[PDB]
């Protein structure tokens, strides 16, 4: 292999510690890794090998099933070939679990030493060191050897996932055409992308479906030896935590599903704002959508907050459950008439610490994951059983042929069909239109099968489809398509396909990589690509669909005149083209109508601390975080002081031979338990409140920024980029970041609690702990700066796998036509076994960190266990029991604390990306203090004076020195060349970018007044209409100033009234999304209604009606002239008859006012560009317009 893998040769002492992985980090610490630096997978894990294992068992299972006449199931096959070897990892699960229940038994015997401490008894001390020794080995088993096991049970999921993806692909080639009607690309790619992805998860915990239950028995049996019948009270309070956890699971999932409606409703409404942001600004409707989204967000936070506070009680249960389970036991243990003893309780405290995770976390997660992963296997089992293409098998012969696309009541798609063609014979075909024209050709391939009659084909086949097809690779490779690079034949076809020049001139030659999903090439090349691919095959048979040759062009000739008519003419070619004049090339022409063969004759028949503090201080006043810090510490100090109190009671009890007053010692105990639950609850609710309240504040500050952003911003950023921040980023900020942040903080205090009791009880342990702190923080940087790349490579290598499946599935007939399936099969393995290289690093790099990180806290357990026995003279039974019963938890929590530190610091990028918009550069204020007088714009005088306009500041001048007088109520036609002037005159007049010079409206300086003063008083009919998702009333008047009778008047005048009055809600009918229930012309009629309602003294037409059919265009042109006769009107137009009667016309070119006069006075100057443009009409209509103009102005 090109990339050797050290795991093939590592000695066991190396691949237990992942010592073999160190060379990857020395690279990644110097350089950002690349896909060439990753190790190749083991021979055991190559996709080709896994597929041809499991496919064999699945084949046997299908064969067995039909012999039994009992339904096959895939879940038997993926067992019968992993049962052999996944159960081996089950054996090593025992010693992993047995460690968790043997440390507490030796933990008793070390504490039992201090209860019986004799300074001079060397034998007891040496005996205690026996128990202390095995306590580290039970710890090192659980900390070090566990990570080799846990790597292998993740690998058993990778091996299964790639075996499945390979069988899905092996099937997805051979799906019958029938099954291709049932399925769709999105469904089969969902198997690869969504469903088989579950098989990494199922295999991790799967052993807990037995080892977990067995362990819960084991801990109960031990405790019954240790603390008697009270253990049943403890275990019961643990077991009844299963249904409560399940109740929460259902309940917050229920609220989650509810929020998804408003999240979807917000985002889709947000999508309209970002798409239409130009049109929304022009109408000054920014206040409306501000209110509309604001009410959707309030209806969402009222449920996100309610669910999040519900998750607060959940996390408080994970925190506080151990303290409650302990409390009810020891309370019961004393109330049943017994006395606490430090050994007997720190054994029992530790055992609940072991079994709690298994019963509440791993065993329920195992049941959940296996439940949903078997949903996946049942979907895949449904897919594998789809019906599949039957075996097909210089000459083609077809007789009496009749077939259907499916067995149905529709007529046969081919009828009576028969023909024969032989070497030297060319066929051509004429047939249906607007239908599966290819149907005959597909029949010759066998993508449709005869219902009656016969087809036989004896040569190797080549084929082309009206849809071009190209897949992952170089353009050359698509042409070579698995054959050798025979340069002369290649050059001959590359010449004959008129490809050479265009390929080198436009796509840098055949070495160019074809972009993903084929995005690189132009269609006319991609068309030629198919023919070039086809003719390169040197097959015998050439079934040629039309290569989009319907354009009259030299290529559309040369491909036929040379390559077909001279080179290919001897080959068995069957040709379709709209260029039917070429049919004279045929030896025989098949002519069909509606799928009936009718004629057969020849032609002769014719992130950093700055980000965190902005996120936090947006959430609450800094004093609230001071109060939060007390709740964090007070929750934890209650948590530790509960267990210190249990140890203190043991010291008092063990100083007695009188009796302790249980009404006191249980009194304070229950206070500390109730305190730790209450502060455990109150912490979790408070953090969720403060952080969710931040997300509400960041959104509302950020959305108001988007509206005030200038149109330049939405030109600079594509709408997908902007909306994504409202979808994902301001999603995380309340869906998941508060939950992850609390989970980190909650556990981080747990770890600090462990080192605190350890250092408080054994004071010197701070001295070696400082190296451990110094070692850890060095290692986190050394790791994460390379782990971050492996996370990135794993994602970047994912999407080609699906891209190849999608691309292949879009082109199946072309693949099968050459029978070249195993070529596109092996190319999937080269994609699959490249993601497995990036995934194999994802597993083992996380395991490398977790091994070294657990060496730190396995050393800590060593330091406390031996440190206590070295320092035994000073210690006491209780305090050692405290220190150890805590320290033995540490290697559980510390991994999770550090894991969540990477999720938060990673997810914090969504905070910085949102904040990047929170201060985006604003437009000028919507409403300056110098509001225009109540003598509002009234005359409609508009002055342009030296107007110079650029879209970007310092960009090219799109208008230069533009200076014009438009008198009151004048009608002005505006004309320009393609791209010259255009709507840019409007963008200035609405100040969508800042004009230099001055524009006056009734001698009001437009740059002084607020944009909502300016944009309300003028009005526009924009180039494309938009109907927003909402009521017809809101599409007419979202401020609801007008009566519906007046809305009926407006809808009447655009003649939409009765169509809208027929709607089931009349004015209050909510439109379909983007108003798809109305055609483009109807939407423009709505745009006219908006102006008709507002009755502005200035109207602007943005060339829009050129998109509209003449009958509605006439109605628009009519109603404008009748309703806005007193208005000043600007008419950007192309079709000069729309403006030939304008009191003046402006002609703009190159951003300059080339003509400005009465149109005929321009036509009177035959040198004028307006006269030239009128003559460039090229028809006597120029005279009719000239006479029309003349009459208007001579009158
Ligand atoms: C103490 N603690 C906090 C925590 C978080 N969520 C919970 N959720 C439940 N239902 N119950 C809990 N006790 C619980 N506890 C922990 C402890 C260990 C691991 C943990 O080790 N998780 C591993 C298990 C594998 C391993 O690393 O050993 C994983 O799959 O990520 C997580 C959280």
């Amino acid at each position: 292999e090109v990339k050797p893998n050290p795991l093939q040769d590592a000695n066991l002492c190396s691949r237990v510690f992942f010592w073999w992985l160190n060379p990857l980090f020395k690279i990644g610490h110097k350089r950002r890794l690349e896909e060439d630096d990753m190790y190749s997978v083991l021979p055991e894990d190559r996709s080709q090998h896994l597929g041809e294992e499991l496919q064999g068992f699945w084949d046997k299972e299908v064969l067995r099933a039909e012999n039994d006449a009992q339904k096959p199931s895939l879940t038997r096959a993926i067992i019968k070939c992993y049962w052999k070897s996944y159960l081996v990892l089950g054996i090593f699960t025992l010693i992993e679990e047995s460690a968790k229940v043997i440390q507490p038994i030796f933990l008793g015997k070390i504490i039992n030493y201090f209860e019986n401490y004799d300074p001079m008894d060397s034998v007891a001390l040496n005996t205690a060191y026996a128990y202390a020794t095995v306590l580290t080995f039970c710890t090192l088993i659980l900390a070090i050897l566990h990570h080799l096991y846990f790597y292998h049970v993740q690998c058993a999921g990778m091996r299964l996932r790639v075996a499945m993806c390979h069988m899905i692909y092996r099937k997805a080639l051979r799906l019958s055409n029938m099954a291709m009607g049932k399925t769709t690309t999105g469904q089969i790619v969902n198997l690869l992308s969504n469903d088989v992805n579950k098989f990494d998860q199922v295999t991790v915990f799967l052993h807990f479906l037995w080892a977990g239950p067995l362990q819960a028995i084991a801990v109960t049996a031990l405790l019954w030896m240790e603390i008697g019948i009270s253990c049943l009270a403890g275990m019961a309070v643990l077991i009844i935590l299963l249904p409560l956890q399940s109740c929460f699971g259902k309940l917050f999932s229920s609220l989650r599903s509810k929020t998804a409606t408003f999240t979807d409703a917000r985002i889709r409404t947000m999508n309209e704002v970002i798409t239409g942001i130009r049109i929304i600004k022009m109408y000054a409707w920014e206040k409306s959508f501000s209110n509309l989204i604001t009410n959707l967000r309030k209806k969402e936070i009222s449920k996100i907050l309610r669910s999040s506070c519900l998750r607060g009680m959940n996390l408080a249960s994970f925190f506080s459950a151990s303290k409650i389970i302990v409390f009810v036991t020891f309370t019961t243990y004393v109330l049943l008439g017994s006395v606490i003893t430090a050994s007997r309780v720190f054994v029992a405290v530790t055992l609940y610490g072991a079994v709690r995770l298994t019963v509440t976390l791993f065993f329920p997660s195992a049941i959940e994951r296996v439940s949903e992963a078997i949903v996946s296997i049942r979907r895949i089992q449904t897919f594998l059983l789809l019906d599949e293409i039957s075996q097909r098998n210089k000459m083609v012969h077809v007789q009496d042929f009749t077939a259907f696309w499916d067995k149905a009541s529709e007529t046969p798609t081919l009828q009576g069909l028969s023909f024969t063609v032989r070497p030297g014979e060319l066929l051509a075909v004429v047939g249906p239109v607007g239908a599966g024209k290819s149907s005959l050709l597909s029949a010759v391939l066998g993508e449709l099968a005869p219902s009656h009659g016969l087809v036989s084909v004896h040569g190797r086949i080549a084929y082309v489809s009206q849809q071009p097809w190209v897949f992952s690779g170089t353009l050359r490779s698509n042409i070579l398509f698995g054959k050798k690079y025979e340069k002369e034949r290649y050059e001959k076809v590359i010449k004959a396909c008129a490809l050479k020049k265009d390929l080198q001139l436009l796509e840098d030659g055949d070495l160019t990589v074809i972009g993903d999903r084929g995005t690189t090439l132009s269609g006319g090349q991609k068309a030629r690509v198919n023919l070039a691919r086809a003719v390169y095959q040197d097959a015998d048979i050439y079934l040629l669909d039309d290569p989009l040759s319907a354009v009259d062009a030299e290529v559309s000739r040369h491909l036929f005149e040379l390559c077909i008519c001279q080179i290919l003419h001897e080959k068995i070619t069957i040709l379709v083209t709209h260029q039917l004049q070429y049919l004279k090339a045929a030896s025989q022409i098949l002519i069909l109508k509606d799928g009936k063969m009718v004629q057969k004759g020849t032609y002769t028949e014719f992130v950093g601390f700055q980000a965190y503090k902005n996120y936090f201080r947006a959430g609450a006043h800094w004093i609230v975080f001071i109060f939060l810090i007390l709740l964090n510490t007070a929750a934890q100090v209650a948590y530790v002081l509960q267990d210190w109190w249990l140890s203190y009671w043991a010291n008092k009890q063990s100083m007695l031979n009188e009796k302790l007053d249980l009404n006191w010692y249980l009194g304070i105990y229950s206070g500390l338990t109730v305190a730790t639950v209450l502060f455990g609850i109150a912490r979790s609710l408070l953090v969720f409140y403060v952080l969710v309240n931040s997300s509400q504040t960041l959104h509302n500050k950020m959305f108001e920024s988007i509206l005030k952003a200038p149109v330049l911003f939405f030109d600079r950023n594509p709408i997908g980029r902007i909306l994504n921040r409202f979808s994902k980023d301001i999603g995380h900020l309340d869906d998941l970041l508060p939950l992850t942040f609390l989970d980190f903080i909650q556990t981080l205090l747990q770890v600090v609690g462990v080192v605190s009791v350890a250092v408080a009880v054994i004071p010197w342990i701070a001295i070696p702990l400082v190296p451990l702190g110094i070692i850890f923080i060095f290692l986190r940087r050394y790791f994460l700066e390379t782990s971050r790349d492996v996370k990135r490579l794993e994602s970047t290598t994912r999407s080609p796998v699906f891209s190849h499946l999608s691309s292949s599935l879009q082109g199946l007939w072309t693949i099968r036509a050459y029978k070249a399936e195993e070529r596109c099969q092996e190319l999937f393995d080269a994609h699959q076994d490249l993601h497995s290289e990036a995934w194999f690093l994802f597993l083992t790099t996380s395991r490398w960190f977790a091994v070294r990180l657990d060496a730190i806290c396995a050393m800590f357990v060593i330091i406390v266990a031996f440190g206590s026995l070295i320092l035994a003279k000073t210690l006491d039974a209780g305090q050692v029991g405290l220190a150890l019963s805590y320290a033995l938890t540490l290697m559980g929590m510390f991994q999770w604390c550090v894991r969540q530190s990477a999720e938060v610091e990673n997810m914090m990028i969504s905070v910085e990306r949102v904040i990047e918009y929170t201060d985006l550069e604003k437009e000028a204020p919507w409403e300056y203090q110098k509001r225009p007088p109540p003598a509002w714009p009234h005359e409609g005088v508009i002055i342009f004076d030296n107007v110079n306009f650029m879209y970007s500041p310092g960009g090219p001048l799109v208008l230069k020195h533009l200076t014009a007088l438009i008198k009151s109520q004048e009608k002005v036609g505006i004309v320009g060349r393609t791209g010259a002037g255009k709507s840019s005159l409007i963008s200035a007049l609405f100040r969508l970018s800042e004009p230099e010079g001055k524009i006056w409206i009734d001698k009001i300086l437009t740059t002084e007044i607020g944009l909502h003063d300016l944009r309300k008083k003028m009005s526009i009919i924009p180039q494309e209409p938009v109907l927003f998702t909402g009521t017809m009333r809101k599409n007419l008047d979202p401020f609801n100033e007008h009566t519906d009778e007046e809305l009926w008047n407006a809808l009447q005048e655009v003649q939409l009234k009765e169509t809208i009055e027929d709607l089931p809600g009349k004015m209050d009918t909510e439109l379909a999304e983007s108003g798809s229930n109305f055609s483009v012309g109807q939407r423009q009629l709505v745009c006219l209604a908006r102006a008709i309602l507002r009755k502005n003294q200035i109207l602007i037409i943005d060339e829009a009606t050129a998109n509209v059919d003449p009958r509605t265009d006439e109605l628009i042109q009519k109603k404008i002239r009748e309703k806005f006769a007193h208005c000043t009107v600007l008419t950007i137009a192309h079709r000069l008859n729309t403006i030939i009667d304008s009191d003046k016309i402006m002609v703009l070119d190159s951003g300059r006012l080339k003509e400005y006069d009465e149109p005929y006075v321009l036509l009177q100057n035959k040198e004028s560009l307006f006269y030239k443009m009128v003559q460039q009409l090229g028809k006597a209509e120029a005279a009719a317009l000239t006479e029309t103009a003349k009459q208007v102005y001579f009158k």
